[PDB]
């Protein structure tokens, strides 16, 4: 609460690199002057890097393993892209065009751009906007959880998901009051912006599957296919 807040913080901090574990060996500060196979493979590799991490993070959210197994899977699948983006935006340093991935790998915008396409600029724009809110770690630990624990079509126990959402929203509300209510509304406003960004992700994967230089890994492909409402 209390403990909830602390459990949520501990789960967030254990899901990402220590500042000490950052890896700059591939980082190129000046990128020399048409997407190829290596760019597409890296795109899928970067996305796949978060899969196990977000799963283990979710499992540490109190209540989440008390949802039905099918609702756990559906929540994770539906939120994956949004969670990948939000955590990336928050971890990264958009004033330097530095992307920081959950493995600790650091890359410059231009080293990713051909894989991600335009979407990476949209993600950096959202990241600079996220950074201007100066969201502290506890608030972010709640927000990220709220991205995951939210209503989706096909949940078996939507009310229990709603109750867990309420608990976390309450936790966040109280925390924001303690530290400092339009801040709260500003924070919460990032959730719909994130969805709209997730859409450009689905557009980029669609384009890549069309192009078919390298196919998406099975797990990313499944998320894509299951998250299509047609």
């Amino acid at each position: 609460p209390a403990n909830l807040l602390t459990s949520l913080v501990r789960a967030h901090l254990d899901s990402g690199p220590s500042t000490a574990k950052l890896d700059y060996s591939k980082f190129q500060e000046l990128v020399l002057p048409k997407e190829d196979a290596g760019d597409v493979q890296q795109f899928y590799d970067l996305l796949s890097g978060s899969l196990e991490v977000i799963r283990k993070w979710a499992e540490k959210i109190p209540g989440f393993a008390e949802l039905s197994p099918a609702d756990q899977d559906l929540l994770l699948e539906s939120a994956f892209l949004e969670l990948f983006i939000l955590r990336l935006a928050y971890r990264s340093k958009p004033g330097e065009g530095k992307l920081i991935f959950c493995s600790g790998l650091v890359l410059h915008r231009l080293q990713c751009a051909r894989g991600f396409g335009d979407w990476i600029d949209s993600i950096l724009a959202f990241s600079r906007s996220l950074h201007s809110l100066l969201v502290d770690v506890p608030a972010f630990a709640c927000l990220s959880a709220l991205v995951l624990i939210t209503d989706r079509h096909g949940l078996q126990e939507p009310r229990r998901v709603e109750e867990l959402q309420n608990r976390i929203a309450s936790c966040l509300k109280e925390h924001v009051a303690a530290v400092a209510a339009s801040c709260l509304a500003r924070l919460l406003g990032k959730l719909p912006e994130l969805r709209t960004l997730c859409t450009q992700g689905l557009q980029r994967i669609f384009y890549l599957k069309l192009e078919d230089l390298v196919p998406p890994p099975p797990i990313i492909d499944k998320i894509f296919m299951d998250t299509l409402p047609f």
